[PDB]
């Protein structure tokens, strides 16, 4: 495998989004993974509707909108629904709303998803290198995560209990300190202009490899 990967270089990553006061990280993580696949399949880079997931991938999928949800069950919604709308057609409002999906604004489909085995950072590396960005959960329940500005993030109090959905868009090392390149949805002023580099091959740090998944179109 390559020593480093950055899917932004390959035209497969959209602008960083801002979730605001709504806990829709799971929805942003899901759409980000699918956006990359859509680019690979069709050649178009298009922001997909996180709001569509918040509003429509709800109780039937075990999700709770602005109170949290699962990337995997979001993918299954898109499969079952035979589509997800563009962000442009179904923009983000940072609140729970009635489902407004319309197939006339469909921007992508999903045929399946794959959940990687628990805790295996080598398998996660392979998927990022060979398949695309991968949706993951991390333990973000520590002040240092909120305060993060730059460099490789390591939090000695981190656990493998994940609570925040993000997107692994690459990996590498900073003067030998290995990291995962993570796209967050806390806007362009969080961390490294919306990104955080999290410790890699440090014992599944913050549960980054606990629950990884990726969709296919
Ligand atoms: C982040 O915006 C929201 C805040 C409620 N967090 C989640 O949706 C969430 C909560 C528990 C576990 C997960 C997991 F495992 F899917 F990552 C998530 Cl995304």
């Amino acid at each position: 495998l390559p020593d480093s990967v950055d899917w932004r270089e390959k035209g497969c990553v959209t602008e960083v989004k801002y979730q605001g006061s709504c806990g829709a990280c799971w929805a942003f993580s899901a759409v980000g993974a699918l956006e990359a696949q859509l680019k690979l399949k069709t050649g178009k880079l298009v922001s997909l509707s996180a709001q569509n997931l918040v509003d429509c991938s709800t109780e039937k999928y075990g999700n709770k909108g602005c109170n949290g949800g699962f990337m995997t069950t979001a993918f299954q919604y898109i499969i079952d629904n035979k589509g997800i709308d563009s962000d442009a057609s179904y923009p983000y409002k940072a609140m729970d709303q009635k489902c407004q999906y319309d197939s006339k604004y469909r921007a992508a489909t999903c045929s399946k998803y794959t959940e990687l085995p628990y805790g295996r950072e080598d398998v996660l590396k392979e998927a990022v290198a060979n398949k695309g960005p991968v949706s993951v959960g991390v333990d973000a329940r520590h002040p240092s995560f909120f305060l993060y500005r730059s460099g490789v993030y390591y939090e000695p109090s981190c656990t493998q209990n994940v609570n925040h959905g993000v997107l692994v868009v690459g990996y590498g090392d900073l003067n030998g300190k290995e990291y995962w390149l993570v796209k967050n949805s806390w806007g362009h002023n969080f961390g490294e202009e919306g990104y955080i580099r999290m410790a890699r091959n440090k014992g599944n740090h913050c549960g980054i490899a606990s629950f990884p998944s990726y969709p296919e179109i």
